[PDB]
């Protein structure tokens, strides 16, 4: 172990991920990690509505952390003295001390390392848990997902290799925002002040949105995903405390390691699939069709009318062959 | 393409399914299809709850298209003066443009033409998604499912062949109707006057009718499903906006493609089978009891007092080896 | 079948499974169980919030139920003169009669026995189905669930033994608790009583509770379930009525049978699987790291807030390859 390369590697934030090797090039390391927790109000749709979040390295969701089964993940978590709460994490890729969670709480103005071999391959969430507060911070923003690469990298049912041109990661968050008797969305002073209000909003299991990468729309327009006719997308999708059931509406997902889990053989042609909350999925996709393209939650309220959807802008050339308007909208 | 057989196909009225083949009769034909846009007032409960409705071919859910891998589905959608509202479709089943919905806006008084490639086998969902107004149009009905038999039919795991007696097609809708102060559902003289109403009660992701084809006990009493003891039939399941778990009361899924997709290896032995809104399912199985069956949503709460329960009237000898009253109920 | 060896069996209260074999003890016998239905008031919370609940065997869940395919499960069901109620039973993996229910229909004062085959293996679920009133049974805690083993014992997908050293059943019960004008949960003499208010609560499809073994925290502290590093533990889960998603914070599923189904090839690596309402599914899970685990449904909400967590102490050696504090929380 003590023998083993360590590397640090520089994060990007979501849907972006950090530079890394479907393949694993060379032998097990010691994959160095940093994130900095913030605390702070982010305004989640078209009408200003504002949330206390709790996010790992600034985001929400927490970047994607990439390594390869048999490599260690090193994270040093970081509270700044600014913060107000303290935090800890859970690595549902880890084994012992509730995925890590135990051995690091930390309040404002402290550092931890945690190291853990991440000895099965898939993609995992991993969030914020303190006891007694679990849901809150999570429901907050404070969760992502990393994905542990098999060393060989991804293959199909039949040992086939998959190699994925881009890889794009989804984090679903489900917010549960207070309102007054009028109907207004509440906004407090600290985090802690909306506690109360908030877990009263939790209990109904009703979220007030559903959205992608911290916000309405926040993968739509100028901020869409992109991609090319004959370009294989690798699609992660996480969602820490909520069931949800992606659908990239005018495609499928050719391969689609619902599970998560790289040793759990993928569905194939799916049209929408299921990640259960507490839970991460990846979806293999070639483009075919040039467009635009929606990536929804397929409970269209939760997608159109909560805020769970996204776009995809892929180039390239119409297929008259797959489908053709034989006689366009006419009276 | 164009030199392909075609044939013109008629449909019926669910939960039966149109004239077809499981092994492909030669090879790729551009099959045809039409349906004719209906919004029409729908009683779902014996209350006289009414709901307005917006059926593919004038039923809820639309009607089952048929055909095999690698043929080319052909669409007329009509969208008759009668109708108020943009409709378009979009098939899961298709590679493009939204799934075709954005080939297919028709206003009232129009018609279109798609075509599409079935390139992979199975069952998929396909649904109105008129921009902005999705979710609406989906939870009033406009929704269905078609099948995308293998070229050799249905076959297992292990690639022994499986051949239906009878095929069923079970749509299950989650309507979302208001209610006035005093807890009574309203009535509205036009779609549009609901519309308000209606987004108000979906917002709460909680609907106040779970039914299949349409109404409360719909596939009851003479719209009880039949079979025979000895008989094998394909339940084809669908839920375009929410989720549900299908249960044979008395019997189980022997075989179920849980993600409707044939390249992917059906469960089974199944007791209680989910599947995502958004998706359909097909359950194969093979009755062994005579006797009355209830497929339900097996949330019980949904089921029986929402109104997500089906009967099979089956017929036949009583297997007393499998079942049989050791003491009946006595003192 | 007169002929078969017949063994008497004394069920055991869950989580805590009777004595049994993995591998089949010879050949097909007709095992007895005998369950006598109590109708008791039961509290579910530390506040002291009182249930009127169902119970087979007097307990909530009812007790599991082991026996081997093949094999024939012979069940007295016995309805004191003390109840007030008809009670039915409806085993999901017997095959005829509404899974049992329209055999077993027995007023107060009367006793049946049914006698079914269990051809399919795998863990099921069984819960009371009066006609008319099935969902509210069942969500007063009349279910269980059973488990068909395989006559040659667990494998996992690719025919490997999977011997366990402990089982544990956690049923999951949601309950629909009423509560008065001022938010507090309400009492009633008689259940009857009960019947409306909570009919109201369960259309919500919003539980009040979602428990472990009848009561929040009911398997924690000193009724936490134990393990030892290196130990093979199967934990069976069952949900009659609503979905649940468990997972082992800390651990994962290694081989698991999402759909309870052995048949069907267990997922494995898990982080969080998925058990829809009416069914059961079975994780079974080496320990690697001694402590203690949190066993919950992963919508934390449900989890930390409605009550559905358990814990699991664990004895041995830390194995700091799997994971390490390097620098514990400080400045
Ligand atoms: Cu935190
Ligand atoms: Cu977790
Ligand atoms: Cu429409
Ligand atoms: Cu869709
Ligand atoms: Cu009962
Ligand atoms: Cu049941």
């Amino acid at each position: 172990i003590a023998a083993l390369p360590r590397q640090k590697v520089e994060l990007v934030d979501p849907p972006f991920v950090h530079a890394h090797s479907q393949v694993a090039e060379g032998g097990p390391k010691v994959v160095e990690f940093t994130m900095v927790i913030e605390e702070k109000k982010i305004v989640i749709d078209d009408a200003g509505t504002e949330v206390h979040a709790m996010a790992f390295n600034g985001t929400v969701p927490g970047p994607l952390m990439v390594v390869h089964q048999d490599d260690y993940l090193e994270l040093t978590l970081i509270n700044p003295e600014t913060n107000t709460l303290m935090h800890n994490i859970d690595f549902h890729a880890a084994t012992g001390a509730l995925g890590g969670g135990g051995l690091t709480e930390i309040n404002p103005g402290e550092k931890t390392i945690l190291r853990f071999k991440a000895t099965k391959p898939g993609v995992f969430v991993y969030h914020c848990a303190p006891p007694g507060m679990v849901p809150w911070h999570v429901v907050s923003g404070m969760n992502g997902a990393i994905m542990v690469l098999p060393r060989e990298g991804l293959h199909d049912g039949k040992g086939k290799a998959l190699t994925y041109d881009k890889i794009y990661y989804v984090g679903e968050q489900d917010f549960y925002v207070p309102r007054d008797e009028n109907g207004k969305y509440k906004k407090y002073e600290a985090p802690g002040d909306a506690y109360e209000d908030t877990v009263k909003v939790m209990r109904t299991l009703t979220p007030t949105h559903v959205v992608f990468n911290g916000a309405v729309g926040a993968l739509t327009g100028d901020k869409a995903m992109t991609a090319a006719v004959g370009e294989k997308v690798l699609i992660v999708h996480s969602q820490a405390n909520r069931d949800t059931r992606p659908h990239l509406i005018g495609g499928h997902g050719d391969y689609v390691w619902a599970t998560g889990k790289f040793n759990t053989p993928p569905d194939v042609d799916q049209e929408t699939w299921f990640i259960p909350g507490g839970a991460a999925g990846a979806a293999f996709y070639t483009f075919q069709q040039p467009g635009i393209y929606a990536y929804v939650n397929h409970n269209l309220i939760e997608a159109f009318e909560l805020g769970a959807a996204a776009h995809f802008k892929v180039t390239g050339e119409w297929n008259d062959d797959l489908m053709t308007s034989v006689l366009a909208p006419s009276g």
